[PDB]
């Protein structure tokens, strides 16, 4: 298991542009659009992307471009975050790829702002952190995703990816 995959996972793959669970326009492996309700703003940012006239539908190879490209940024954001790096540089590496994980979803800032689970993670508490982690509007909204990342944190495996 890796990152790759373990995002395959949590986000599946759509080759049509559809809407996330917060009623965004994505496309492909979890790749957000835009926030605007606009589905032509939303084929616009699409064509953008890609570079091409997509009419709203891509392959799966511009697909996992996209997601190549977003995984990168994720992991850049977190080296270039003051609040970030020091907390993944603590970390093992399954550990750090259920941050990378949050990350992808949730974007820097919304993770640089758990700050109550961040200091327990680098104090390596485990449980604690795991118990402040689902304390959040992000564990009630996607509850089973939340749970696997959470519970690969916590643990330090992938048991919740099996
Ligand atoms: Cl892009
Ligand atoms: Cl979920
Ligand atoms: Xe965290």
């Amino acid at each position: 298991m890796n990152i790759f995959e373990m995002l395959r996972i949590d986000e599946g793959l759509r080759l049509k542009i559809y809407k996330d669970t917060e009623g965004y326009y994505t496309i492909g492996i979890g790749h957000l659009l835009t926030k605007s309700p606009s589905l032509n703003a939303a084929k616009s940012e699409l064509d953008k992307a890609i570079g091409r006239n997509t009419n709203g539908v891509i392959t799966k190879d511009e697909a996992e471009k996209l997601f190549n490209q977003d995984v990168d940024a994720a992991v850049r954001g977190i080296l270039r975050n003051a609040k970030l790096k020091p907390v993944y540089d603590s970390l093992d590496a399954v550990r750090r790829a259920a941050l990378i994980n949050m990350v992808f979803q949730m974007g820097e800032t919304g993770v640089a702002g758990f700050t109550n689970s961040l200091r327990m993670a680098q104090q390596k508490r485990w449980d604690e952190a795991a118990v402040n982690l689902a304390k959040s509007r992000w564990y009630n909204q996607t509850p089973n995703r939340a749970k696997r990342v959470i519970t690969t944190f916590r643990t330090g495996t992938w048991d919740a990816y099996k």
